[PDB]
DNA sequence: ACG
DNA sequence: AGCC
DNA sequence: ACG
DNA sequence: AGCC
């Protein structure tokens, strides 16, 4: 599939930072309102240090069927910084969006989205390359204050950057901590936290795109 | 300072767990009744993935001045598996300990104590090799169930194994996380929230003897 | 789930 | 713990 | 404080 | 994420 090379990733962090500063302007925060029906989920895992592998799974909504799974391993340069972690895993992933067949209705980052200290989180940041809807569900909090949501199925609370409300924090399966949810590009935070929940099943902690590109992730970097 | 070399270090995995499930059974859990004097502290930091750097760090209580810091920078070989830290950092902290002039009247670890699957926390086998009172005082869970104490000062819970109380969760510092407290050897329970919660200083999250020996354990590895 |  |  |  |  296609996308626009906004810039270039060969940058030193101090610059990364000015790249999102201007970046985030260009970010549109929309309903996401309607039923999807293709949709994608990014990952990396790291076979070395210096070499990371990207997988990317197209599922068909509401059956959640794999349609197509695609991925590229390559040389990680970039080190992780929290806040700029786009700069990571970003390339690899657009390489194996380089060989995309089915564009997907809404793409899923393992990541933040809004959720990030410069609201271009590595979610944000693909949608605007690939100008597709987007969402970012990670696993920990990186920026914004929340109040833990109950222990129970479906409970959740908004993710605050001051009176902003800036995404959700969700529980989707007790006894495990609750995912972090905020919209990309093209996407807002009541239709992100729909669309995830719809997207994650019973028993599962992560919603199936994200849950399925780390297990092939994982699966293809070991036998 | 001497100890008792129990047994072996260079054990495989399976083994090790074998030597905790026997080990546990002469632990004692016993008061510490009074005013302790020397009290020390243990960290390591890792200038290498194979390459490890010990730090025991006496303090003076009450005034928490620093009366000595003795330090060994060795081999890692055992590999990080949770409860099994003991195999990994005990070996090169014994090599500092060994170094040390002064006798401690209690030694903190960072990492659980009771606090552990096989009730034989990293902090729980140290005091069994050198004989003084130990507590285990980790950054995060590893074992047991808590409810989170509020995001107050010196709000406190207890952890659970089931009924078993195996330690205590302390919000030492607001809107930090809160530390996970244990009692190792020659320690129990309510004597080691005691302990811990005079060791830990206004506005600081982690008590004085584990804080300043990362710090030292830091600071020694970089410049 | 897990320094 | 270690990637600033 | 922070994949 | 990566050390089983
Ligand atoms: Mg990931
Ligand atoms: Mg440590």
């Amino acid at each position: 599939m296609d996308y626009r090379q906004l810039h270039r990733w060969d940058l030193p962090p101090e610059e990364a930072i000015k790249v999102q500063n201007e970046l985030r302007k260009k970010i549109k925060l929309t309903p996401y309102e309607g039923e999807p029906e293709y949709v994608a989920g990014v990952d990396l895992s790291f076979p070395g240090k210096e070499e990371g592998l990207a997988v990317i799974v197209v599922l068909e909504y509401p059956s959640f069927k794999i349609l197509e799974v695609v991925s590229e391993r390559g040389e990680i340069t970039f080190p992780y910084i929290p806040g700029l972690l786009a700069f990571r895993e970003g390339p690899l992933f657009l390489k194996a969006w380089e060989k995309l067949r089915t564009k997907p209705d809404v793409v899923v980052f393992d990541g933040q989205g809004l959720a990030h200290p410069r609201k271009l989180g590595i979610a944000s940041h693909m949608g605007l390359f690939i100008e597709i809807p987007t969402i970012g569900v990670a696993k920990s909090r990186l920026y914004g204050t929340f109040k833990m949501p109950e222990d129970k199925r479906c409970s959740w609370s908004y993710l605050y950057d001051g009176e902003e409300i800036i995404g959700c924090v969700i529980r989707t399966k007790e006894g495990s901590a609750p995912i972090f949810v905020s919209p990309g590009h093209l996407m807002d935070v009541e239709s992100s936290k729909r669309l995830i929940k719809a997207f994650t099943l019973p028993g599962r902690r992560i919603p199936e795109p994200t849950r399925l590109a780390h297990i092939y992730t994982q699966r293809l970097k070991k036998g």
